[PDB]
């Protein structure tokens, strides 16, 4: 039984026993372990969290494009139920289980690479990450992975090494991973300043990145380009078209391994089941986690085998990944996105929001860009007239949402992006007043 | 919960005719570096047993390597699990945090060696949490250079396939790898001592030859941390010298060198205590822990003192699914189950059955070289009869023919030639001694 369906002020935000857990969080936790809301969680779902004082808040976060299918989804309830009475862990590398082996064929069936495909298991979207770097390196016997301006992809010593941003992911945490390189990005919003025209050509885009590639680090000392097909932390930054259908190109004529990095955009999240499909994208790996499996630990590279199998029998695993409770969680997610046509509802929420958002950027010409596609839509605030960031009013926006009761994050390399998250569980009328609390506060 | 029935079973040929099923579709549909040791599929298991598709009942004698430490699907897990989910699965706790992941860290902080002010955080793998101990080592002191020791395992992302001393299977091809990672010497008394007798057993002269090393080497201004299993687990059950982590603790400390002792495999009960560093009694400066933690499921984490652990700036450390709150509540469970069903003192009395079995073992078969460890994690090193040469033939003769009578055995070691046993908690006597008596005649055929 989910929280009520509305969203409801009993006390101002934190409330009285949030607040005492936030001191207990102070005296407990690290503050490197950052917290976004100043509320504490008690129960959730549809496009509710419920919190310790009563209050409910509109959800537009999914708790970073995780609960697609709804916080505790009715399937992956179940399912989580009766295989933890089963068994809670064998360690795959040591006694397999059968749900691993059907995520794995799941995956082979419904993500974009095309021909022979496999599939490996992990925890966490970093550890993905770092399991397609490993598996490109082996198949290639290459060193250099390329990663790009604005681009996210994990908190490990390689996935900080490969991440854009320093500002919190990677300030004083190196040194980092070798013969990692960064390519320029097709950013529309920035690159218009320079050309209307290389605003819209992702074909010319590309070649420049491909240029840098070529003459820094050259295909035959490149293992793979790893990229995500819409940049999240990054501010939900869409490229140009043609600019990935001319990098996969370059990367098949060349031998290297183009990587898709879906962990955010994975799982119905952008109005497909994968984001790739909006170009007809086949790449040579694809990295999956978030969205996939309800809210319970779970991530994935799947691949062409020629390159997936390179790697040594033992040369990939760990102890926990494809833990049997997250498999079930993960086929229980699949058989909801099928079964509720939940990429259809991606669809419709893209409509909401960028006609609400549309509107919005037409009475406040502070808000400089809207974009993203599916459930994952976010608009830039800059100085009107300008594409000067203001982060200023972008954490002013946040916080008055928060204290009426809605959960909405910010992103971005320059802090001045408010993007939106809501799980595909959501109502029309629960989306639209969340839209309604931020214009409020826009207004004010 | 209903585990299965707690008594050995071959109901079919070892693989039966649904794991072979299974077998097939795992080799179309998961990549061939995903390795998998037995060749039954399973689908329950509790007290000392797997059971598997087909009806055969194994002993248990790995833990899923030393994770299910309270037992498969142990009651207060189970049990906490199903309550939680209903109520929310995930909200990030980097977006609206919960009680739940508090809870843990207090709890870690009340139950670590670590002495003082403490703090936590929580992440899902070993590796994580291995990669975030070095994080904050880093930042707190500023200085980059970070050692690990031969014969050491840390996990496989980037960076701790680097502190991975074993390239095979591990590291083999997978770099270039994080810079700044040093190996030092380590403790290992069956080895050392064709060096010297007296010197295998002297941990203390053993840690200073490992510091002239690291002072050479690296130099304490340069360097941010050392990192060491108290127990060398993938590395072969190595148990050091006495005097080797206390020395070491002591030159950290006097040198402004952050001292981490992963737990990961040692920690919550395995060892005979809590944690592995009460053995010695230890403090580190920082604590890494995962594994057994859970009950199974993904959990890890770093407890460290407060003034190294608030180094790192807000927003620096976490991870979108880290300490999930299903996780939490398991736990949470696991700890509770721990202190309920007296699992330390549990562990103590599995130590002595073991070790007087392979004990026994060793003074009638010449092949075994070593026997050692603490607790539930206790390991027999086999080698040519006289000798130290590794048997690493043996060893795979030994746990393929174990896998073929119902006995989950796993191995390790430097060499392959280290048989080791890590049970359940929950494991029966006469069901260990039983999975000892397979081990036994297995050798002698």
């Amino acid at each position: 039984s989910h929280p009520e369906q509305s969203r409801h002020l009993a006390t101002a935000i934190p409330g009285p026993r949030s607040q005492a857990l936030i001191d207990r969080k102070g005296t407990a936790v690290a503050r490197g372990v950052g917290t976004t809301m100043p509320v504490y969680a008690v129960r959730a779902g549809g496009g509710i969290v419920e919190d310790v004082d009563g209050n409910r808040l509109i959800d537009l976060g999914s708790g970073i494009a995780v609960t697609t299918v709804g916080n505790s989804a009715p399937k992956v309830v179940e399912a989580v139920r009766s295989q933890v009475g089963d068994f809670t862990h064998t360690c795959f590398m040591v006694t397999p289980y059968e749900g691993y082996v059907a995520v794995c064929e799941q995956l082979n069936r419904l993500t974009p690479v095309r021909g022979d495909k496999r599939s490996a298991l992990f925890n966490s979207g970093s550890e993905a990450v770092e399991n397609a770097v490993k598996i490109a390196r082996s198949h290639t016997h290459k060193p250099a992975v390329v990663a790009f301006d604005h681009a996210y992809h994990g908190r490990t010593n390689l996935t900080m090494a490969l991440t854009a941003k320093v500002m919190p992911y990677k300030d004083g945490f190196g040194p980092f991973a070798p013969e990692i390189y960064r390519a320029p990005l097709s950013y529309p919003f920035r690159d218009a300043e320079f050309g209307k025209e290389l605003a819209t050509d992702g074909e010319l885009a590309a070649k420049r990145a491909i240029t840098v590639i070529d003459k820094q680090i050259g295909a035959d000392n490149l293992a793979a380009v790893v990229i995500e097909p819409i940049q999240g932390e990054g501010g939900f930054i869409v490229p140009a078209d043609g600019f990935l259908p001319t990098l996969l190109d370059w990367c098949r004529k060349n031998d290297v391994v183009f990587i898709a990095d879906e962990v955010q955009t994975g799982f119905a999240r952008t109005g497909a089941m994968f984001a790739c499909e909006h170009e007809g994208i086949d790449p040579d790996l694809i990295v999956t986690a978030k969205g996939i499996a309800g809210g319970l630990p779970l991530s994935a590279v799947t691949g062409r085998a020629e390159i997936m199998d390179s790697p040594h029998v033992s040369g990939l695993g760990g102890t926990y990944g494809g833990n049997p409770i997250a498999c079930a969680a993960a086929l229980a997610t699949i058989e909801t996105i099928e079964s509720e046509g939940l990429v259809a509802r991606a669809q419709q929420i893209e409509k909401i929001m960028k006609d609400r958002l549309g509107r919005l950027q037409a009475e406040d010409d502070r808000i400089g860009d809207v974009r993203g596609r599916g459930a994952m839509i976010a608009m830039e605030l800059v100085k009107a007239g300008t594409t000067e960031p203001d982060a200023d009013l972008t954490k002013a926006l946040c916080a008055g949402a928060h204290a009426a009761g809605v959960i909405v994050l910010s992103c971005g390399t320059y802090g001045n992006v408010v993007r939106f998250l809501p799980p595909l569980s959501i109502g029309d009328d629960l989306l639209n007043e969340g839209l309604d609390v931020l214009e409020e506060v826009l207004r004010g």
